[PDB]
């Protein structure tokens, strides 16, 4: 009569419970340190436990911080667009274009053509395309791009079910964890990628050794034998290990083998000759990996030297402006007769729809949290009272973290996860006099290691909403992901990311 | 077969060839400031005739102010965002329950039953209560809160338009979205915090001029009054003439009470008013009353409250925290109930509903505004007033009005005038003409934003309601700014100088 009530308006009243319970924090200590600590701590209470929508949540600084005194509505609210939107929106015209007009259809039969109907190889070819579009693309967008593909190619090939089922969850997982593997080769290629490079630009404006070729340079060898180890995890997981007819060449001839390739060659054959659309769209995505490649990777100065009297102005955002905004101005199809006018091969109300506005606004207020707690003075007293954490050994530290921004980035989305702790990781690295980099690329890469939960990333929520996985297949194969990926990041720190970055001294683009 | 591909092709061609042909601008000219001049003349050529959308033309700045070496690009995408922003936020998650609970529909008829079915007496009813509500509450908030309630009202009398049994439904649409915009000549010039441009002038007259007390509420009043209600006038019957025709017959019947009818007929089938309906308008009262009661000048409000933090909180706290409640407060219940509840909206249907389109069009105006002062082009601009003391009294605060009331249809009222007045002043002071009178004309001017829906936000609110057109829009704010400039110009010629003494150099005035 009365405790049902409870159980049913659960949210409301967790609201109204989270807020008035850490109210005496700042009511009564009068200080800004206690008043940011109350708005994170509401903050990062309703992101884990999802009680308010994220971007609702991610709205919250907005309207705590001016109310405390932190900082004024009109700076916290410069707080929510950043280069990282200006990319999003340059890269989301890409991927509208890549969608619409059916390029990554034929990318992926392609694909299968070539690489066969063996379902051993096949998940090796899926993820190993996937993981390379994800490289540029978001992996949310790569995601929500190669998944209907995937599944469309997979159910033709069972058709053409002791092992349907299996086999349509290998290629669900493959997608979901190859979109997350292939996002960490590059700086644009997620989202907590462009948090950190923000964070770490602003916050070291010395240092000038994050750019596209030195991250690819250390992200590349680990991720390659991250995305190699799930592989064979996933396919002996799953299916298991048949080498004699995995290893074997086109020589053994079965009919139910044919009659499966036969189908995709059909479907391929039905997409039709290659339009120009299709060309165009290829040739821009090419052009914005080779301009982003292009500005200065460390042994020619691409294009950054025709600009060399303003350092800094034009970035990687502007050249997925420059790039986006022609797929508003090429013309694709006519309508002369009744409107004279043509289409821009991009309408703005498609870019609308696929544009990840409540992405933008969850970064955005994650960006204006961080600034309230370095405005506050909540940073600098995290980082007094985490002063005497640094007798400790310097690789038990990197492993804490690494370990403890794991296990929550498995409930917490990644934007969400890499905004409450570097404002947190950053000023500890100082206090312990060691590279800031040191911790802050094995947490910024293990940030990434949301492989359990499908609330842990979109591109896990997305691979979910099919219902071919269940919860504990998913966590299986995720722990499985996620120790193959802290192990290759661990092992990766202490062989070869020391000698390009030199980790084992204290740089000198750090405070003292 | 070429001239057909030529007038089929013309938006990408054209805009090529404005991209090539003011390219001499920056190569040329010492290349510090014609560069921010050639993104204006671009971006400005773009808004008015839409070669390209609205809000992918608003991405220009952020793409050619950071490669002129105008301004960073980190600097640059700061300026797409600012407290518009969340009270638009704040506004759209009001809206968003307004019209998922059909409140709008219900105030609609009402409305048609108790006043006004006659299109040109609604018109004249719809300008004067959006012009009196801005005296109070803001000009941006204003447009947000009635804006719904107009356009409920249109469309239900475009459906009761049937008689039981479209070209004139797009223009009333048209007339009533740019009436609602243009509601701020009573609203927003008679009080001194209708809007933040007669803030920003009274606190800057205030302390160049400390000795000078006359600004202050009434006086501000009793000279801006008589012109704000001659420009309401005047700029309603323009609107009236340009949309729809002539009418002089019956203003000195079966087809009223056709549609009378159908509207009692609809407003029986909404039956009675629901929960959601009246927390949805508890809370759009509230939200109101604590617009109204931040700084109303006359009595302190609650802005007193937190009298060691000025100005952190804004009307856009006051949105966000209204709107924020849309989405925690109970609408519906999801043995008989299941497993939970269900919010007013959700953020799917925030989402959509959201005029993403005038989040980036003004935060490209922003960017824009802000590139013209990062490079001193609006600078230059107004350093191009200045050297003109040949001129003895009057064709000078002709051509500040001018200037301000042109250089205000692309950059934000408030920049604009934080821009001229202190050029103004000192120009006021060289001469000794009372700077009252040089001040006075050029902070009513710069308001006068009804070009380019870019720049007033009220413009922008309405322009979110899908009548796209900026020359529907250009043709109705070009009559609007030239009633306003001429009624500015004869209060100061006729009924302002006795009350501020505007023929005499005052005493609190530097000698
Ligand atoms: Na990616
Ligand atoms: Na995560
Ligand atoms: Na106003
Ligand atoms: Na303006």
């Amino acid at each position: 009569k009365f405790f049902s009530y409870i159980l049913v308006y659960r949210r409301f009243l967790f609201v109204v419970f989270t807020v008035l319970v850490l109210l005496p924090l700042p009511i009564v200590l009068h200080t800004k340190e206690a008043e940011c600590a109350y708005t994170l701590f509401v903050v990062a209470t309703f992101w884990l436990t999802e009680a308010l929508p994220l971007s609702v949540t991610a709205l919250l600084p907005s309207l705590m911080l001016p109310m405390f005194g932190i900082m004024p509505s009109k700076k916290v609210a410069s707080a929510y667009f950043k280069d990282f939107h200006l990319l999003l929106i340059g890269v989301i015209c890409l991927a509208t274009s890549i969608e619409k007009w059916n390029l990554h259809k034929r990318i992926a039969l392609k694909m299968v053509m070539m690489v066969g109907v063996n379902p051993a190889w096949l998940t090796l070819g899926f993820m190993s395309s996937t993981a390379f579009l994800s490289m540029w693309l978001s992996n949310t967008s790569t995601a929500a791009m190669v998944m209907p593909i995937a599944e469309a190619v997979v159910q033709q090939i069972i058709n053409a079910t002791k092992k349907g089922h299996v086999t349509r969850k290998l290629t669900c997982l493959c997608i979901a964890y190859s979109s997350t593997i292939g996002g960490l080769t590059t700086i644009t290629g997620t989202s907590t990628n462009l948090i950190f490079a923000e964070y770490f630009n602003t916050r070291y404006p010395d240092c000038r050794c994050l750019n596209f070729g030195s991250w690819f340079t250390f992200s590349f060898p680990a991720a390659l034998i991250i995305l190699l180890l799930s592989w064979i995890w996933l396919q002996w997981l799953f299916l298991g290990f048949n080498f004699k007819e995995m290893f074997k060449c086109g020589k053994t001839k079965t009919v139910q083998q044919k009659a499966c390739a036969e189908v995709i060659k059909q479907e391929y054959q039905k997409l039709g000759p290659i339009r120009y659309q299709e060309i165009v769209t290829l040739v821009l995505f090419i052009i914005m990996a080779l301009l982003w490649f292009s500005r200065d990777p460390g042994f020619v100065p691409g294009w950054s030297a025709l600009f060399s009297e303003y350092p800094g102005f034009a970035t990687d955002s502007t050249v997925a402006l420059l790039i986006g905004l022609l797929f508003f101005l090429i013309p694709a199809k006519t309508l002369e007769i009744v409107a004279f006018d043509y289409s821009p091969l991009i309408t703005w109300k498609e870019f609308q729809s696929f544009m990840p506005w409540d992405i933008a606004i969850l970064v955005g207020g994650g960006f204006a949290l961080a600034d309230g707690c370095e405005e506050s003075g909540l940073s600098k007293w995290i980082g007094n009272k985490l002063s005497p954490l640094g007798s400790l050994p310097a690789w038990l530290i990197i492993l804490i973290s690494s370990l403890m921004v794991t296990s929550l980035t498995e409930v917490a989305s990644n934007p969400a996860t890499i905004t409450l702790f570097l404002p947190i990781l950053s000023p500890l690295a100082e206090a312990i006099h060691v590279n800031p980099l040191y911790i802050l690329i094995p947490s910024t890469l293990c940030t990434s290691f949301a492989f359990l939960l499908p609330v842990a990333n979109p591109p896990n929520a997305i691979v979910f909403s099919y219902g071919h996985l269940k919860v504990i297949d998913m966590v299986k194969a995720g722990l499985g992901v996620n120790i193959v990926g802290v192990a290759v990041v661990m092992l990766g720190i202490c062989t070869w990311i020391v000698p390009m970055f030199d980790l084992y001294t204290y740089p000198s683009w750090a405070p003292a």
